[PDB]
Parts: structure tokens; sequence; C-alpha cells
């Protein structure tokens, strides 16, 4: 649960990522695999990737990275409202893909490191602070769905 202000620092924090959506989706995804390289044997069209410099040069990287934030900032404009769109990437997250929560807590930390490294001294602390529950609330409500499909 956030409030208005709060939900505003999310908007402000978010046209950040706006500008460069594929830049900052690309060093998201490169943080997440080199930080956690078990999160890459999830990617079968990924795996085959094994130094960060053929990481960097994926265009399908980059592309995904933009099909990921497109998809996140779609949800954080809802302000909480988004059931009807985090129902469908929750099922194909537990169902299909089989992604443990872990990996969303991973993904949701990653956010808040590139934010700082491309934006150093340009992301306060409020923002962080805004962000990081706006992420919470966002990784809370898959894990309800995950609840009742029973999904570990
Ligand atoms: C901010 C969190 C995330 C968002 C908004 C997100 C969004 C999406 C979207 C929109 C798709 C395509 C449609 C679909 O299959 O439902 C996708 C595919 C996928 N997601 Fe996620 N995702 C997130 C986190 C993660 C994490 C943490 C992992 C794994 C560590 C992951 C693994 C996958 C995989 C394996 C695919 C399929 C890729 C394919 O082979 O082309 N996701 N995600």
């Amino acid at each position: 649960g956030l409030s208005d202000g709060e939900w505003q620092q999310v908007l402000n924090v978010w046209g950040k990522v706006e500008a460069d959506i594929a830049g900052h989706g690309q060093e998201v995804l490169i943080r997440l695999f080199t930080g956690h390289p078990e999160t890459l044997e999830k990617f079968d069209k990924f795996k085959h990737l094994k130094t960060e410099a053929e990481m960097k040069a994926s265009e399908d990287l980059k592309k995904h990275g933009t099909v990921v934030l497109t998809a996140l900032g779609g949800i954080l404009k809802k302000k909480g409202h988004h059931e009807a769109e985090l129902k469908p990437l929750a099922q194909s997250h537990a169902t299909k893909h089989k992604i443990p929560i872990k990996y969303l807590e991973f993904i949701s930390d990653a956010i808040i490191h590139v934010l700082h490294s491309k934006h150093p001294g340009d992301f306060g602390a409020d923002a962080q602070g805004a962000m990081t529950k706006a992420l919470e609330l966002f990784r809370n409500d898959i894990a309800a769905k995950y609840k009742e499909l029973g999904f570990q």
C-alpha cells in the first residue's frame, strides 16, 4: 500500500527508465544474470551466453529487457490496481517458466542497483523508498497467486 505521494515518486523515477528503456532493461538483466548465474539457466534463449561481453553484445537480450520493463511499467502506472495485468504474469511465471519468488526478489534489487548506477546522486532516499515499496507490492501480489497455485 502506497500513498499518493509515494506513487508520484515511483512514476517520476519511471520517467528516467522510459527515456532509455532498452538500456535500462539490458543492464537490469545483465545485473541479474551475472549476480545470480542460476537465473540464466531459466532462459533457454540466453543460456548460451557465457561472458558479460556476449551479454552486452546480444540484441535479443536488449529486446527482452524492453519486454520486461514495458510490462513492469504498465503495472506500476496502475498504482496498485493491477489485478488484470498481474494475473497472467503470475500464471506464466509459475506454470510455464517455473520462476521461484526468490528470483523476483533478485530482479527487484537489481532494478534498484541499476538506477543508482545510471543516475548516481539523482536517485534520492525518498525515491528509493517508494520504488522499493512498489516492487514489494508487485512481488507480494505475485506471491499470493503462487500460493494459490501451490508453486514453490
Ligand atoms: C520485473 C519482473 C518481471 C517481469 C515484469 C517479467 C515479464 C515478462 C514478460 C512480459 C514475458 C513475456 C510474456 C510471458 O511469458 O508471460 C516474460 C518472459 C519470461 N520471463 Fe519474465 N518477467 C519478470 C521477471 C523474470 C525473472 C526474475 C525471470 C527469471 C529469472 C524471468 C523469466 C522469464 C522467462 C524464462 C521468460 C520466457 C522467455 C522466452 O523464452 O522468450 N522473468 N517475462
